[PDB]
DNA sequence: AAACTATGCATGCTCTACTGCTTCTGATCTAGTCGACT
């Protein structure tokens, strides 16, 4: 379960283990000890969740590409990842 | 002629500013350790 927060590693998740944290609610109980990406991880956790399904990367594509060509043009962007690999 | 008073001056003391030199302190750049991620 903190593995799945962005920004918590196995360190961390073993830290607050040994600390007694053993739900989530106690992370925003005191969310001082929670950093940048740890903060972000966990306002978001549950849309984080959800596995991402292939339109939503069509639609990522769809709207990087035009940042891309304004940024400059003649640009190219190709999909890697578990994606590329079907 | 003698006693009292007057001015006059000097030197040490005190303060406030002024300038220049020396030392201490606060702001700004990197190595290492732990951790996060792809």
């Amino acid at each position: 379960l903190f593995t799945q927060i962005f920004g918590v590693g196995v360190k961390t998740a073993d830290r607050w283990y040994r600390e007694g944290l053993r739900t989530l609610d106690d992370l925003r109980e005191q969310p001082q000890k929670l950093t940048q990406q740890q903060k972000a991880g966990l306002q978001h956790h549950q849309d984080l969740s959800t596995p991402v399904l292939r339109s939503d990367v069509d639609a990522l594509q769809q709207v990087v590409e035009e940042a891309v060509g304004q940024a400059l043009p003649g640009a190219t962007v190709t999909l890697t990842g578990g994606f590329r690999r079907g």
